[PDB]
């Protein structure tokens, strides 16, 4: 029993955490075989950051300008290439605990763990979710920059976030590690902000299905509702269409708990329309939408890695 | 900015755990130096567990009655004792990666990490704390046994808890790294019960701080209060009381946000009447207790 926001175990990925070093600007970055990936930011000054020419600040720096610090060891840069908005600096070491490793990019809706870092030495390890907005409201100061976003599945890190920035609402905005960002966001010095935010319905649910496998089932009631109606009332709240793809993920909870994918449609319905009344389920007072479909099965099963 | 419940890095931890069986029962152990630590009651069967006598119990198993596998190698056991509730067994191979470490008994209301493990394999990790009843609510299924508690400050590690028991309201109890249970608590499966639970008052004071600091200023007044009066309004609230060392424990928070003790009690007091009102704080619409005045300025500062 008992239900907790989880992280993925983070050994394999503290393993490659490294301190990258250009100018004034240190930041983290991410050493897997004999490459370390890093915001490519990390060569801009904060004259530069208003309106960078990427291609052309990076044309004057030479292998020698990247400190790379792997621990108490520092990396020797022989090459530096830029993707998208991500650098990565060809070293002369390949890491050895560099771990069995894929560059997914996720979804929004879909949820991670993050090792926040500073100085290339991990602090924490939090789950968060790729919000609607494709925002992340992470836990993040100056020098989290290059802090890495993963899932663990079977023995494989799936690394899906690098962190860039923060937004002035305190949310924050980061690229897969192929250097894309995820959503309308640019890596420069200009006037951004996190587009209204919507709430992730499948989660929602699934977090509702891993509170009745927990013992809390009040919000239960003997109604079921169809997906239009359900959607007709879900956009009105700011919540995400539910899709047929999202009630067939839900199959398996469904399957296990005994209640239809619309009958617990209708439990939310009536949450939306009347709140909680003074109740809490798993110990929050508001429908939390940070556990997936797949976060609730692994969780009320014990998936090992 | 944000503020997150966030975990220590998991990865020290993680390199030091190990499946231990002994006949059908199979827990987790934590493997440090030459020696796995684990719960006691993996010498146990089921209808043993009533009224066990752990010393009766252990002194018919032998060494080699011990299977502890870490990873996909079985380590060999050559020396078994017992230390409160804790089964120490003393392996032929010292853990390679055993990292800087330390055995610490934490008080109710301290925080710390919890690596989640099932057959020696880590699953998850999540942070939690000891509530004053001395349960932790965690998250963990059978098996978990042997799952550890922990804190990471600078580069040693700080073993807390081990996982031993899931009481009927489906919290959990266990011990520190030395056997000693956290509360009035037995490795028995005797009719047990967690004691009535309160909110840990100086930790939602410390998160209160943290709002202040992330620019949450709404739930502020202008009111004051004695520490007296401030607790007979918290008791009714099922607060734990608030001591003149927790505020003291609260006085580099005060004074980065300029807000005395006091004074955030007098807005602890307001919200606790009063409700949230549609309002969150830190994207909470409860007062959250599992985040000491430590964790804060770890968070917020360093
Ligand atoms: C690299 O610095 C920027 C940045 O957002 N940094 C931060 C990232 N995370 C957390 C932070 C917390 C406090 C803080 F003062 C800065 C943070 C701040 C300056 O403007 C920009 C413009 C674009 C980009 Cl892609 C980055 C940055
Ligand atoms: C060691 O087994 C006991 C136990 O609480 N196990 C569990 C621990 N954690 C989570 C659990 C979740 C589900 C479950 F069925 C059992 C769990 C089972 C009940 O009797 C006792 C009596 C005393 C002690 Cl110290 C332990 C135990
Ligand atoms: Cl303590």
């Amino acid at each position: 029993s008992g239900f907790r926001k989880m992280a993925f175990p983070s050994g394999k990925v503290e393993g490659c955490m490294v301190q990258v070093t250009c100018g004034t600007t240190t930041l983290n970055g991410l050493w897997l075989d004999d490459v370390v990936y890093c915001p490519r930011h990390v060569i801009c000054t904060s004259e530069d950051m208003l309106n960078p020419n990427y291609e052309d600040l990076l044309i004057r720096k030479s292998n020698h300008n990247f400190l790379v610090q792997a621990g108490n060891v520092q990396l020797r840069v022989i090459g530096h290439s830029m993707q998208n908005c991500v650098l990565k600096l060809k070293v002369d070491t390949a890491n050895p605990k560099t771990p069995k490793y894929k560059f997914v990019r996720i979804q929004p809706g879909q949820t991670f763990s993050v090792l926040a870092c500073y100085n290339g030495s991990p602090s924490g390890v939090y789950q968060c979710a790729m919000r609607p907005n494709f925002t992340i409201k992470g836990s993040f100061l100056n020098g989290s920059c290059g802090s890495v976003g993963f899932n663990i599945d079977y023995d494989c890190v799936s690394f899906c976030y690098m962190h860039h920035m923060e937004l002035p609402t305190g949310v924050h905005a980061g690229t897969d590690l192929e250097g894309n960002f995820y959503g309308p966001f640019v890596d420069r010095q200009t006037a951004q902000a996190a587009g209204t935010d919507t709430t992730i319905t499948v989660n929602v649910l699934a977090w509702l299905y891993a509170a009745v496998i927990n013992g809390d089932r009040w919000f239960l009631n003997r109604f079921t509702t169809t997906l239009n109606d359900f959607n007709l009332v879900a956009m009105k709240y700011n919540y995400e269409p539910l899709t047929q793809d999202h009630v067939d993920i839900l199959g398996p909870l469904s399957a296990q708990t005994g209640i239809a994918v619309l009958d617990m449609c209708a439990s939310l319905k009536e949450l939306l329309q009347n709140g909680m009344n003074g109740r809490t389920i798993l110990g929050s007072a508001l429908l939390e939408d940070e556990f997936t479909p797949f976060d609730v099965v692994r969780q009320c099963s014990g998936v090992t890695f």
